[PDB]
């Protein structure tokens, strides 16, 4: 019959017990502002669906970013102004200072707080071992926060981590392809990049939750502690998911394919064949020996499952042997 129905493990029915206004998106009301409070000073970066610019405030003379939305649907710009105004202040999470649109072109554009535009992926393939645990222990507390507030992010991959390594300060950014969790609801499967995507994604699974992010978080630290970017590099999203077969083997792909009744496409009939489970030890070398412990290991295996229901919510990764040293450390500062 149907695929089987699924709930997210935690946060499950958090948005059910808020006012409407706080996750119908499509009813909110923006006041847009003026963009000419902002002087554009320079091009930062360029996205599918925005151009990215470091601003002044000319009232206070302070620097933000503006993110200068290309033309889309009036219901995907609700909807990160929402979201973003909903997480606004949350740890870890890059602040929405304003939403303006040009008074000619008419043009919106969503202004942030200024943050470094010194993206994760530039350096996160030089980290030690510690800073690795520091910097995933703050993504955590970013997702640990959306996913409490009944959001899941969806697009976590290097690109969306600006980081301020001076000051080890942390902003999880591009909320446009984040939604609202609510139990029973299909989702697209046209979201994330193909490296970071969850089986759950590949297979066409509609009733995921919060524990998409967990497994683009998985493909990020499997990209960092082994020196291997990405670690999952699939042609294509069909040969993704036999990339990631080929490590994660295919009994517990099939097992979980049964387990949610997941019609499969039948493209995957002849590519996926059988492989078994790889030790992790197989991606360990000189090179990023000194990034790897049993410790990252068991962190990492608990985030790189099929089944979407066996990873790790983001505060149980927090509470994970992996962070002990960075827990302890925060506490004494
Ligand atoms: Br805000 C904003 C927007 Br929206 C556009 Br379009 C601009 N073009 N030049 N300068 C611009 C600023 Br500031
Ligand atoms: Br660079 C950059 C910065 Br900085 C911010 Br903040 C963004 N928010 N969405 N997309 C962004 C890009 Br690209
Ligand atoms: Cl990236
Ligand atoms: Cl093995
Ligand atoms: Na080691």
């Amino acid at each position: 019959s149907g695929p089987v129905p699924s709930r997210a493990r935690v946060y499950t029915d958090v948005n059910t017990h808020r006012p409407r206004e706080y996750w119908d998106y499509e009813s909110h009301v923006v006041e847009w502002g003026n963009q000419d409070d902002y002087q554009l000073v320079r091009k930062l970066g360029r996205g599918k669906y925005s151009e990215v610019f470091e601003a002044i405030n000319i009232t206070n003379n302070e620097k933000v970013v503006v993110k200068i939305l290309k033309p889309v649907k009036k219901k995907k710009i609700k909807r990160e102004i929402k979201i973003l105004e909903n997480l606004r202040g949350g740890p870890n999470i890059i602040t929405l200072a304003d939403i303006v649109k040009d008074p000619v072109s008419r043009t919106p554009a969503l202004v942030f707080e200024h943050v470094n535009n010194t993206d994760f992926k530039q350096l996160y393939q030089t980290l030690t071992d510690y800073d690795i645990r520091f910097y995933m222990y703050e993504i955590l507390k970013a997702l640990d926060y959306c996913h409490s507030m009944g959001i899941m992010h969806r697009d976590v991959k290097p690109h969306n981590v600006m980081i301020d390594h001076e000051h080890r300060k942390l902003r999880l950014i591009d909320w446009g392809l984040a939604e609202f969790y609510h139990p029973g609801q299909e989702y697209n499967v046209r979201v994330a990049s193909r490296y970071f995507k969850g089986p759950e994604l590949l297979v066409d699974y509609q009733m995921y939750d919060y524990s998409l992010d967990m497994w683009s978080l998985g493909c990020m630290l499997a990209s960092m502690i082994f020196r291997k970017e990405p670690f999952f590099h699939g042609h294509d999203n069909y040969d993704q998911l036999v990339r990631i077969a080929k490590v994660l083997g295919t009994e517990d792909l099939y097992d979980y394919i049964d387990k949610y009744n997941i019609e499969l496409d039948p493209r995957f009939n002849d590519i996926l064949g059988r492989h078994s489970r790889k030790r992790w030890e197989r991606f360990v070398h000189s090179e990023n020996q000194h990034l790897v412990s049993p410790e990252a290991l068991d962190f990492l295996d608990k985030l790189l499952r099929y089944d979407h229901q066996s990873r790790l919510t983001a505060r149980e990764a927090m509470e994970h042997p992996y962070f002990y040293t960075v827990v302890k450390d925060q506490a004494r500062m």
